[PDB]
């Protein structure tokens, strides 16, 4: 019976390009949104977002190399090498074959796509970049980490849009205790506010259009929501089977217990009212660890914000939870953050650990006036401290209605 | 000990639009090669691929619902629902939260990127489908099956660009085995024939530019060879776990026995000229399914028909059969079928399985004039009758130097 734990840690995020100055933002109710101005906003009905800050990688990525790889590559590379330094993991001959990566994207390499399309409809095929297809595609990031690596393990990428950083989690647990590894980085990394991105979304009404305060706009389970917050970034943990960590003495963060997944099987954008699929994810999660819903301190919510979601989300709570309902602690860090899409599962994966490590739990900033009939305690405003948590679960939902859940247990 | 068998099959491909169809043309060495036609190829060095002939999902999809999805994702509907039927499984309020699907795709949705670009460009945001982002993304087959047969358990999809198709139906494989599920619809669809896919990969140079003759472009480990040939399509596979299949009196294609993962940490796009890669992955399915190399009568190869692909795929055959390097067969039907990246390994699963079924093994067309220190049997120019084959193997290697290897075996 192999269990798998968390030895290495990296991420990219809207407060903060470390894990630690990340948490300590997410811990004080920091924003991270701000105006866009990489592009022309004037026709966008939402003209903010989640920016990563000063992102430089020059000292990872040559600039030769960088023509290469869409930002969201990029990103996802910078918060792998975070996480593979952070392990203290050596990669020798005897290793590389057991060491592998399970990382994904939602949507991949937009900005790439935009400018290569550009070029397209300027110049016509000639003016393609060579490099169109592997700088946009969203396994490129286990492709250039494994090769910086020297990694020879299983490499797989999970793309199930806004439900990716939980998935791809999930499955570089399951290929480790499963025997086909001993050590995966997984995670996700994703670049989405471009033109299309936020024009796309926007289209389908989907975001927040408070321009007049863009740190108010993302606020879960507030009657005056209007839709997410898009946020770029990239979440990255090393994973590992317990034994092999234990012999090289490895730092250890948490253990990953349960992994769990569902289908809404109801509507291809929208969550069903009443969050059976979400419901069923954290079912299967709690079952897959083998422990009680009451055994849970702490759940990071999906909570993105839109008026139909965080309903569908409370509704799943309250059904998994029952009599528990009031005295577990539910969060949205996306209040702070704003939704990373496909990198959403694993930094939220990496704050569900490090609450762990702290005994304290990240508010859902913008509370100013919950839903009715709400009695979920949703750690509105300020951080919480707790005392003798044990576990803490991740959700993810995403189009498709595809959800996932992961459950992390102290020590 | 939980197994895995294959009880249905779905399929869209350039050679036939069922799974008995194109099944029936690849054993009678057909091409499903042809001119480009639904875009203007005069700028375009390749002006050829495998397309999809006369496709139809008017009684499976709405026109209405048709607007909401890129070609790749009816393709992959339809391919998936063929699979269902097939398969004969009902599905009750029992069964949902056991069957789920594993479907992905290399670069998904091209053709509605394309069209909602040049949409923003030409009239800007206000121009862009609400429908943009869940109708490009990769995940969305999975998305648009789960919801039509009301599937609620487990559903992924995996991205691995070329290599998508195994990585795709070997984790619906682990899932089953895992006991997160009873049964999977897997596999992948692709429909990259584009300006954006053709010009992309052009781009690259790693087209053919055959156009003189695109029935003979396609020629794995011939000394012509210059590049690989464009396929679109899909496929699809039920996987089940054994006792469930038994006890429904399902119809059984052949049992899942070994899947097998690795990396090249080689090149980013170029796989290395020794194939390690590919012959760590074969060497990890072996090891899965408990059998040696001698035992595989049928390899169905990656075979692309590129000078550096072929040559490597070959090298690592070697490596693993060593002395029963020439009995076992070896054959590339993507020598008429093209190469259809994301949905390649599923197709071609399924063509491993169909060998196993009839004891015949497709041949690889076009193979003239083989490379020099080829001592392998790659079943030129036509089918082989087999006898008592009871196991076959399917590689896919993809971009990143991601690897998958998948064993079949009879009964």
């Amino acid at each position: 019976k192999r269990r798998v734990v968390v030895t290495g840690l990296g991420m990219l995020s809207p407060v903060g390009n470390t894990v630690e100055s990340t948490w300590k933002a997410l811990l004080a109710g920091q924003s991270g949104i701000s105006l866009i101005d990489h592009f022309d906003t004037s026709a966008y009905a939402t003209k903010f977002a989640g920016l990563v800050k000063d992102f430089n990688c020059e000292d990872i990525i040559s600039r030769k190399e960088q023509r290469k790889m869409d930002a969201f590559i990029q990103y996802g590379i910078v918060a792998g090498v975070q996480a593979m330094q952070d392990s203290g993991l050596e990669i020798t001959e005897e290793n590389a074959t057991r060491i592998g990566a399970a990382i994904g994207s939602g949507i991949g390499g937009l900005g790439l796509i935009e400018e290569n399309h550009t070029s397209l409809m300027n110049g016509g095929p000639r003016k393609i970049s060579p490099f169109f297809v592997p700088s946009t595609i969203v396994n490129m990031v286990a492709g250039h980490l494994t090769i910086m690596y020297g990694l020879r393990g299983p490499s797989i990428s999970i793309a199930t849009a806004q439900t990716s950083g939980v998935h791809n989690i999930g499955h570089a647990a399951r290929i480790i205790a499963y025997g086909d590894a001993d050590v995966m980085v997984a995670g996700g990394a994703e670049k989405a506010s471009t033109p299309l991105g936020v024009g796309g979304f926007g289209a389908a009404r989907a975001l927040s259009t408070r321009n007049d305060n863009p740190q108010a706009a993302s606020r879960p389970w507030d009657k005056e929501r209007d839709g997410f917050v898009l946020g770029d970034g990239a979440g990255m943990l090393v994973l590992e089977e317990y034994e092999h960590a234990k012999k090289r003495g490895a730092k250890i963060y948490a253990e990953l217990v349960g992994f769990g997944m569902s289908s809404d099987a109801y509507h291809m954008t929208s969550p069903p009212e009443n969050g059976a699929g979400a419901a069923l994810a954290m079912a299967n999660a709690l079952r897959d660890a083998g422990i009680e819903a009451s055994q849970i301190g702490y759940v990071n919510a999906h909570g993105t914000s839109t008026p139909a979601g965080d309903k569908a989300e409370a509704q799943a709570v309250k059904t998994i939870f029952g009599e528990a309902a009031s005295r577990v602690l539910v969060s949205s860090t996306k209040s702070m953050t704003g939704h990373l899409l496909g990198a959403a599962g694993a930094v939220e994966s990496i704050y569900s650990i490090l609450a762990l490590r702290d005994q304290a739990v990240p508010p859902t900033i913008n509370l100013d006036n919950p839903d009715e009939g709400c009695d979920l305690d949703f750690v509105p405003h300020e951080a919480r401290q707790v005392s003798g948590m044990e576990y803490t679960l991740c959700n993810s939902f995403g189009f498709g209605g595809t959800n996932g859940s992961l459950i992390f247990k102290k020590i």
